[PDB]
């Protein structure tokens, strides 16, 4: 229990691979997520050589606690993960062939820029610290990344699970350090959102607007208070669960628009009430009118702008 | 400890067994289902038999360190089961009987698309991985499968407990995995959604529909949007205790639909409005009378068309 | 370390005894409590006898690894109680007095039928199974199982906790089961939901009521929409606080009733205005001073009736 | 490891100190609080007693595992502590210096009597059983009881940590237990909700006494109706941050008023409009006047009354 | 194992370093964050010390358990941190290098009073005891004390993390006690509360003020007393995500102020109707046209002279 030595000076390779068994718990506010996964790691320790002819058993099996094993951490976990050893094998050349099984919660920061349309790269990084006895680097084995088909993480669609294969070689106080990048890309399922947030929110948008059909102030006072109402409840419900980004988000910049949009709604039914007491209602009809186009013109092309910007 | 070697190169046969203690914690939101029961597990290894004349005893009883047990794990749990062997027994042929008593919070999927009238079928899959030396294969012991009558689901219905006795036998890393699947049906307890979400909401819609008996814009506009932001309160208690499924369910379907009742009623109320002032309130007035039949019609024939497709 | 040897064949009696020494977190939503108590647990293992002539102890103590212990669990706990061992003494003949102290989150459901007027019986069942070799049986030692006077349940009145002396033996995967029921029997305080949710909702009932007294149609759909929404809070803050039951319960009758009321003031509300403009107030005057009699005895009436059925 | 031998029959004194390193989570709705502290424990045990002249050392240290340690526990806690021993020193004549370093949730009852105006004393009660051999009693060193003065209870003001230091020694399932009672006196920082609940509150009040001043029924109806609703959602947001108490609180008996000053508006609001339709504005202009000092004089006089009976 | 025994009398001196592998999780309310990262450490162990030629290693390995390891603590968390040894290595001389990854939640007060716009000092305390053999006593390795360049606190900028390199030495229970103040500089990302608070709070205070071109005491009221509501929403929304501070903060201030603003805007509502029905609107007139200017210059100078008191 000690490095395997190196036969010149070459550092000493240890192939890993992460098979997602489960994958839940996405928190858009903590930008956290949890796995569950089988962990592969091989590398080749001669000392634990064997003749297969005469020992007459083809693989040894062994406890942890017997051999060298590396060891490997994710960068990213909230806590050191969970794991169970399933199994240890050792080949007569030496190669040993460790499994695990284990969970983790894992921290990836999410681009909240295109909600509820966004897609994200989720990230696993594995790295392992160097021992003065000798080098430890990372390395990718295709053949032990995947993923179970029945792994599913609700309101998302998992896209890929892929793996950078040249690690990052890198010096941390005083000593060589490989990482390695698993990415695991996922796109929202932004139907819900639809019937759920979008269509509400735009009739009680539209229905502010049935004020420039009116010449009853109290009525419009009324219906466009009690819609901007409406829309402040839609903004709370929305914000409180994403995080306080230090950009500017679409459902962002839209819900932002919409205040505007309610603001100059109450400007034009104040000054349409002002000039009919001041017995000029040709002028207030003529603004009223206009506004019947005005409004919804300047919305949907604010939007195609808005769209525009962020995709 | 290792696995009982094959008589010729059959492979090894791990008889299962769960009966449930308790069952509870059905988060709808997370698709979780926490557990407490028995883990039963049988599997021959004649290395453990003895001849119960000499020996005194007709069973051997072992400590878990002792004697090789299969490494059995469940697959759609968050973390590692919490166990507790209860006992291991070995009959005079080598018929290990292990009992184990485990914890577990379980990933089970849930089909909202007829909720709150829904019916579920939780899993729990049973999963042992083959080891160099030879190949492990669950099986089902039905006399050892099944629940507590004391067992209660809160809001929930427990159908049956049933397992899939013929396993999912498949390759994994280059290893034999066999799978079991374990059947827990349940059914939703709707009652009490009826006198508190159904029939509220359906008397705060009816309400609405009294601006079809009266001429007063100001008191039709407060009648529509004061029910209408209801229907949204309603709306959001009903949604924040539901997943974003990307299907359509029938308790959103019937949300949305009344927000497009709520719409046409702010449309006819407009309409009603602007031909009183325009003095043509025999229009007005014929429209308001179809109102009061095409409304209750139009939304009794459009649930009648929902039910039928959801149902 | 294996189960004492009978005399005759009498089965192994395990006296057991709980002192509460915390009780708190009565969850009524999870139908969950958790408990801080003493276990206490005496057998006779013949195999641990001394003199103590030759020992020169009167009494032996020994750590849980030594000796024997049977193995108690607890049926409803969500996971395994946290247990740590005060002490472990024993007497010249063998006898093994057995305390430990533990913590434990106990699954009791609860009948919300009388809420917020209920009274509750709380269980924790104690179980142990019987091995191959002899049967284990549970006993309840009455001068060990008690309560702490300090033991305090926030917003609930302790008046007893007993045992049922008889335990239920039974059969479970082929072996006994001794089963023991300890009962918690409490009763909820309910004076905060009279000046908190009692009141305020009757109050705001009756002010919808003063609708009776105005002919403003405008004015009235104002007083009885209001009024409306804040009952709607005041249901939502209610049931989000109790689970879904399968059942009626009083509050939620109570609250269903009232709904109803509302209903009916909003039909006599639009009845009154309706014949107002139909040049017929003589109809409206006589319907609305009824209602003014009508609407309080009937409620009066329906609530004699609705305390009556559940009390 | 058994405990030091007495050299008459007297009880063996454990001397004790609690420090408090942190403070913090201080749960009204739980009435619990989290606890980071030195535990120090001192007692003789003669076997350990060595030459200071002959062992060259003048303090030995020791392992917990190597010497009899008293089981001191706190009766008023969640779960058992979860504590790691800073250090073990022997002095020549066998008296045992113990430390070690503590977390706990404690269980400690709050009075909201006079709340947010309220004090309280916060208790840890350490507790010792006596074993066979002899009598443990608990004991305070005053010189080892404190707190860092960095110590902060987030929105309290810590006044004094202090123990009773005569134990409570009664009997408890046939064994003596010794009981001490540390007390942290904290008094509650109300500035807070000066700017927050009660001014805010005071106006929405304030404001609907504005309608003695106004004979627009429809907007008095506004007025009136709104405002109570700002104070239901008042009531919710203060009684969501308590616990439900069998007794009346300062704050309970204030919102309960106000509900009554809501409820007499309503009447006179609805009087005077009677008033006014049956041709008799003089009455009702003579009871508006007097609303406009009955109200504000008999709120102040309510108020006095309140104050006076909980402080 | 003992502590180093010391060559004169020179205290024992462990040099210390912390690097931040992850930072997250700061709860403002708890005023609390989670810190992942290394901490490393270096003393001089005589006794480990070896010749180099005769080992033939030029560093030696050693477990935890087999040499003397300082007990290092962090006085501000919650719990003690969870620690995982990355390795322990012995230079010739007997200088051990000691590394460990840890994660602990820590406790750091914070200044609300410039909040969204506030900079922030969060602190690491290191601590070790002295022993009666020698006093230890922290240094601070500043080549070993940094933080990847990928940490990201959700929300805030990190601008410094830094240790204030001469140790706070003092006596706490008669041993000498060796502290050090790590320090993590941050400031947050205010820009987010500008589009979702503090604009939207604006706006609602503008529609307020149309009030000021109105004449109609029904349109006023609703258009104040519902921006109100809004207001109050607000209020609610933002003091629920902050803790209870007993001094002033700059959005307690201006929250508050706005209230105000509200009250005297009813006031004027008011006073502008009574004056209406007196039959004297000239009055009315002119302190509604005053208004106009009155209140946005007064709220403008308010802002100025709040802004200058904080900042
Ligand atoms: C109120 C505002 C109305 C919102 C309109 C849709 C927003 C948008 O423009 O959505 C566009 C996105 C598509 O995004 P994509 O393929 O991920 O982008 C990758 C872009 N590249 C090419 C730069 C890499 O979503 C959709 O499929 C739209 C379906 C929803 C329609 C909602 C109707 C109501
Ligand atoms: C607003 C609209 C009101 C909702 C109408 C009921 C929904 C429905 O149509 O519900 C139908 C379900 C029955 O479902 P089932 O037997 O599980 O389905 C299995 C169907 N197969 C196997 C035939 C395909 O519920 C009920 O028993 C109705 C009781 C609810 C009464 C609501 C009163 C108002
Ligand atoms: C709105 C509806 C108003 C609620 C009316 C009280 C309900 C009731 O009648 O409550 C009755 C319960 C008594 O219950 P008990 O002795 O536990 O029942 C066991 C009964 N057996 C054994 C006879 C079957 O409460 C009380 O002491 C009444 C005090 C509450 C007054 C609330 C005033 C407002
Ligand atoms: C609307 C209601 C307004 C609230 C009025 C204050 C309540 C009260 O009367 O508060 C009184 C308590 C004083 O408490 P004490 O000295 O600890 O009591 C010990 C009493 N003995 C003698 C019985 C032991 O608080 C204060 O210092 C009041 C300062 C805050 C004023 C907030 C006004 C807004
Ligand atoms: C309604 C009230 C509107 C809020 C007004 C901004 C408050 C302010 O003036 O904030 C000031 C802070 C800057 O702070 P600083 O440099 O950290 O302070 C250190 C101060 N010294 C000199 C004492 C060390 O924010 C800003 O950068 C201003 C951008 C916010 C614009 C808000 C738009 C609306
Ligand atoms: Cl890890
Ligand atoms: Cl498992
Ligand atoms: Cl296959
Ligand atoms: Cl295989
Ligand atoms: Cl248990
Ligand atoms: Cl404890
Ligand atoms: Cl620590
Ligand atoms: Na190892
Ligand atoms: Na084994
Ligand atoms: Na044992
Ligand atoms: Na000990
Ligand atoms: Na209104
Ligand atoms: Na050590």
């Amino acid at each position: 229990v000690s490095p395997p030595p190196p036969i010149a000076d070459e550092p000493l390779t240890v192939n890993t691979g992460i098979y997602l068994i489960e994958c839940y718990s996405l928190d858009d506010k903590a930008e956290t997520f949890k796995v569950n996964a089988f962990l592969s790691l091989s590398w080749k320790d001669r000392r634990l050589a064997f003749d297969p002819v005469r020992s007459g058993v083809r693989v040894k099996t062994y406890e942890p606690e017997a051999i060298w094993i590396p060891e490997i951490r994710f960068v990213n976990v909230e806590n050191a993960r969970d794991a169970d050893v399933v199994d240890i094998s050792v080949s007569p050349d030496g190669t040993v062939q460790y499994l695990e099984r284990f969970s983790a919660r894992v921290l990836s920061p999410l681009d909240f820029r295109r909600y509820p349309f966004d897609s994200q790269t989720l990230h696993i990084y594995l790295i392992v610290r160097s021992v003065d006895t000798r080098n430890i680097v990372l390395a990718v084995d295709l053949e032990k990344v995947g993923k179970n088909d029945d792994v599913f993480l609700t309101g998302w669609d998992i896209e890929s699970f892929t793996a950078v294969v040249k690690p990052a070689n890198f010096a941390l106080e005083d000593r060589l350090e490989s990482k390695l990048d698993y990415q695991l890309r996922i796109s929202r399922q932004y139907f819900s959102y639809i019937p759920n947030i979008i269509l509400p929110m735009l009739f009680i948008l539209f229905i502010s607007w049935t004020a420039f059909w009116s010449t009853s102030y109290e009525a419009n006072v009324t219906l466009v208070v009690s819609t901007l109402i409406a829309h402040i409840a839609a903004n709370i419900l929305v914000e409180t669960n994403l995080p306080k980004t230090p950009y500017m988000t679409y459902t962002g910049a839209i819900i932002f628009m919409i205040y505007l949009f309610y603001f100059v709604a109450v400007i034009e039914v104040t000054v349409q009430h002002y000039l009919k007491v001041e017995s000029q209602p040709a002028r207030a009809a003529s603004i009223t009118r206009a506004s019947r186009i005005a409004f919804p013109v300047v919305f949907l092309l604010a939007n195609i702008i808005l769209a525009f910007l962020f995709f």
